[PDB]
């Protein structure tokens, strides 16, 4: 249905994550890999090949102030991504994986249509469950917003506004249409490039 596309993803695990998993960077790495495998599987149907270009773990201190308000944190993260992370290695989008509970009890945030933008191609995902698939669905959902998708307002589809108890790995037809609109009206250049 869609032309070949690629999302060269960067993930940053904050200091809260290191604390949560008892300083075990190896365990965090294994966790993110599984998360990405799930994300990758969920994007295949849209002909988007997702890969983890890099993983950063803030084992010393956070490089930005990570706070309970997702909006402020996402903005600081986007500034850091544009001014620092992009200088280290090319990538299409970066997501901050945080252990910190958000102040409005949400579990993620992203910039709509931000894919490829130096500053706005970022997302925020709270490590809200021991079930990695569940957290991967949230990351997939936020990448969805980055890719121009709006909420399904299908209750079990990825872009559902609320996190189902039994989430599926499918994008709604509305979600696919939003993605189509995105490719047509935006058509960001970075995701055309294979790793
Ligand atoms: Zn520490
Ligand atoms: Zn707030
Ligand atoms: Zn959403
Ligand atoms: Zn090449």
């Amino acid at each position: 249905r869609f032309p070949q596309r690629y999302v060269m993803l960067a993930i940053v695990a904050d200091h809260g994550m290191v604390t949560k998993y008892s300083g075990n960077s190896s365990a965090i790495t294994t966790r993110v890999h599984q998360m990405v495998s799930h994300v990758t599987e969920m994007y295949s149907p849209l002909n988007i090949a997702t890969t983890l270009s890099l993983l950063r773990i803030w084992s010393s201190k956070d490089l930005i102030t990570v706070q309970s308000d997702s909006s402020v944190t996402l903005g600081s993260f986007g500034d850091w991504r544009k001014v620092v992370l992009l200088s280290q290695q090319a990538h299409d989008c970066a997501f901050l994986n945080t252990a910190t509970a958000l102040d409005d009890s949400t579990i993620g945030l992203a910039y709509s249509n931000g894919m490829c933008d130096p500053k706005f191609s970022v997302g925020l995902v709270q490590d809200h469950s021991s079930n990695v698939f569940m957290v991967a669905v949230t990351m997939t959902h936020e990448l969805g917003h980055n890719l121009g998708m709006a909420h399904d307002e299908c209750s079990s589809c990825i872009m559902s506004p609320a996190a189902s108890s039994g989430p599926s790995k499918l994008f709604s037809d509305c979600s696919k249409d939003d993605y189509q609109t995105f490719l047509t009206n935006t058509n960001p250049q970075c995701i055309l490039n294979a790793p």
